[PDB]
């Protein structure tokens, strides 16, 4: 019933892997909902059940495959099926545990984490910040064989943490911002792996924030500015959309938009 998209770490290159982001955006997002030339999220109130998720299929080298389920109305990572099991973050209300009763349904074992999928739950598992975990085709590639090995007694418990903090940088990030998609591509071109770095790390922590600022903005001016931060870990102050277009390729829904309220 949910759309799939399919992605491979074995042989991955720049291309491949912007057709698969492109792919990815293209089913979480409708064109519906465009502001200051930036797509939004389907909102979450009154979405029928059948539009809810998309599937992305994870293939690797080592031909194994894992299967993520993604929320369109935030990209979140909600839960993965690899085989015979598959495997849910702790649902944050009654409305989200019974959504994901929708996936994987004809799957052997179905759990439930005891644990939220958030950053800051899936890091103290971790033992590790995103600040010291590596990114690229090479952690991808891994992060696929650890999620696939779980059920099975292969994964230890911050090995999976850290896969899954991958995963979601690579795919749901990569999604949210084009910025971050472009991070991953030259991590990709080189074959080089690497922790993110500072920008990268506050374009994450501010996502909710920006989209907020943004579809709650005077004309595309923010009432207060954001803070950002570049590579170096220096701040950058954001006081409008423009200089986002580049950088945010979607937001979550907030807030309905103003009216056109034209000259």
């Amino acid at each position: 019933q949910y759309p799939i998209i399919n992605f491979t770490t074995a042989g991955a290159t720049v291309q491949s892997y912007t057709n698969f982001i492109r792919a990815v955006r293209g089913r979480l997002t409708t064109g519906a909902d465009v502001r200051h030339e930036i797509p939004v999220l389907p909102n979450r109130v009154g979405l029928p059940i059948n539009q809810r998720f998309i599937l992305v299929e994870l293939s690797n080298h080592a031909e194994l495959s894992v299967t993520l389920a993604l929320d369109v109305t935030n990209a979140y990572v909600v839960g993965y099926r690899a085989g015979n099991s598959a495997y849910f973050f702790h649902p944050d209300n009654q409305e989200d545990a019974e959504a994901i009763t929708h996936l994987f349904t004809d799957v052997q074992n179905r759990y439930t984490f005891a644990f939220g999928g958030n950053y800051d739950r899936l890091e103290q598992l971790a033992g590790n910040l995103r600040e010291n975990i590596e990114l690229g085709n090479g952690p991808l590639e891994e992060a696929i064989s650890a999620l696939y090995y779980y059920s099975t007694g292969g994964t230890q418990l911050p090995t999976l943490a850290r896969s899954f903090i991958i995963c979601i940088q690579m795919i749901s990030e990569a999604a949210r911002f084009q910025y971050i998609e472009g991070e991953m591509r030259t991590r990709i071109r080189y074959n080089r792996r690497s922790a993110p770095d500072p920008s990268v790390i506050t374009l994450e922590n501010s996502w909710g924030r920006l989209s907020t600022a943004i579809q709650e903005s005077n004309q595309g001016a923010f009432a207060s500015p954001i803070q950002l931060q570049r590579r170096n870990g220096s701040k950058f102050s954001v006081y409008d959309v423009s200089i986002l277009i580049p950088i945010i390729a979607l937001m979550v829904y907030r807030c309905a938009p103003p009216p056109s309220s034209q000259f």
